[PDB]
């Protein structure tokens, strides 16, 4: 489980990418989005991400996502 803030997140198509402290970006989607309701995320601001093995295409996957 990792949080960090969201360079950019589709809410048109269902996916977006979150940084945190580490460097790289991660792999997030809306069947990855952990929240009640309204899924959807806004740059700028910080989300949490929990980065899976083969969930993503890229491997690290958003498997658990929460918005901070």
């Amino acid at each position: 489980m990792k949080k960090g803030t969201v360079k950019w997140f589709n809410a048109e198509k269902g996916y977006g990418f979150i940084q945190q402290e580490e460097g790289p970006d991660v792999f997030v989607h809306f069947t990855a989005i952990e929240a009640d309701g309204f899924r959807t995320l806004n740059e700028g601001e910080h989300v949490e991400f929990e980065v899976e093995p083969g969930r993503g295409g890229k491997g690290p996957q958003a498997k658990k996502v929460r918005r901070i």
